[PDB]
């Protein structure tokens, strides 16, 4: 009855949003009770017939920050940066710069001072580029006030946490961050003997979409991975006593809370909600005004332990991929929904929720 049980429930919440929204291929896992459990549903690539399976690699766009979040985390927590430094601390080319009065946690948390949400077209992959875009860059208001979501924003964080390191961002994601986690399906750049796992993007017209170079892509969006290997992500955050101290205390600088916009807590990467909450206010946190307009921030008397009664959550979006991440800390729950469709965040929370809900 249980594994019957939990296969309807999870039929019932994504079978009619796939329908609805045209969605090719989702792959579904779930942590309970300390056991992974996958459901994956219809097809990688519609013109090869390649069927989605738990170790399908889908573009996790935003998601991305979550790993970001805990580079920097390792950072900290080895005393190589701290998150009231200035940001031209750990980058020469910034100081005498606006980045002189900003610091690592305002550009982690998206209050700089209104960093747009993506670079503008007019600034390619390229470290000079790059550099004279942030040099040139004046705040639109006071830095620590106001959130504005932002992938320059966080991707100077993580770009500055490796500075801060010695060494290339994407080095320490491939040789450091995912060994540490136990992550052998999860990319930034997806090896050739890999690619068959690669699965395909769909965007209007069911054009075929997969995510080019762009400035700070591995820091905002770079992470290519599969339902399984998010999962084991999952689980980490869940337990992250279960790994050696170092990575324990990074994953840990990730569930603290810095300052709250309605109902959402602001951490590293993760945002959390109290929890139980409705299904339209964890929406309406994940909306797209959530994403595009400012908000003033209130700011915590201290950091807020992301844990207990509470949901942590992230959405991500490629062009061809959309992806949501779930898990309620003192409950011992997790979930992964990934898809090769951009489908409204909204309905990815509905396929979230309405298994939460199913399984309380
Ligand atoms: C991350 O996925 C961000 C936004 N995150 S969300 O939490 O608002 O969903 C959605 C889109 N996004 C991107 O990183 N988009 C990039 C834009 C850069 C160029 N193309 C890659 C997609
Ligand atoms: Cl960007």
């Amino acid at each position: 009855a249980p594994a019957d049980r939990l296969k309807a429930l999870v039929d019932a919440a994504v079978q009619p949003v796939m329908k609805a929204n045209d969605i090719p291929g989702l792959a579904v896992a779930i942590s309970l009770k300390g056991e992974p459990h996958y459901f994956s549903y219809g097809l990688a690539s519609k013109e090869d017939g390649r069927r989605v399976t738990p170790e399908t690699l889908f573009e996790i766009g935003s998601v991305s920050k979550t790993f970001t979040a805990t580079l920097a985390g390792y950072a900290l927590t080895q005393d190589k940066m701290r998150l009231d430094d200035r940001a031209s601390q750990h980058w020469p080319a910034l100081q005498g710069s606006r980045f002189d009065g900003i610091s690592l946690l305002d550009l982690a948390t998206y209050t700089a001072g209104g960093l747009p949400l993506q670079f503008p077209d007019s600034v390619q992959k390229d470290q000079a580029q790059i550099r004279d875009y942030y040099r040139q860059w004046q705040p639109t208001y006071a830095p620590g006030s106001q959130r504005l979501y932002s992938n320059p924003s966080i991707g100077l964080f993580g770009y500055l946490a490796a500075r801060s390191l010695g060494q290339p961002f994407e080095r320490l994601m491939e040789q450091q961050v995912f060994p540490a986690l136990g992550l052998e399906q999860t990319h930034l750049d997806v090896p050739e003997a890999a690619l068959a796992q690669y699965a395909q993007g769909y965007g209007k017209d069911d054009r075929p979409l997969r995510v080019g170079p762009g400035p700070l892509d591995a820091e905002g969006y770079g992470v290519k991975t599969s339902a399984a290997d998010l999962l084991r992500f999952v689980d980490a955050n869940l337990h992250p006593e279960r790994l050696d101290r170092p990575w324990a205390q990074a994953l840990d600088a990730t569930h603290r809370g810095y300052y709250k916009v309605g109902d959402m807590t602001q951490g590293l990467g993760w945002e959390a909600y109290d929890w139980p909450i409705s299904l339209k206010r964890l929406q309406a946190g994940n909306s797209t005004p959530m994403a595009l307009q400012p908000h003033r921030i209130a700011r915590l008397p201290a950091p807020q332990a992301l844990e207990g009664q509470r949901l942590l959550n992230k959405t991500g979006s490629t062009n061809g991929f959309g992806a949501y991440v779930a898990f309620v800390p003192g409950r011992d729950l997790g979930l992964v929904i990934l898809a090769n469709r951009n489908y409204p965040n909204a309905e990815r929370v509905k396929i979230a929720y309405a298994i939460l809900s199913g399984l309380e």
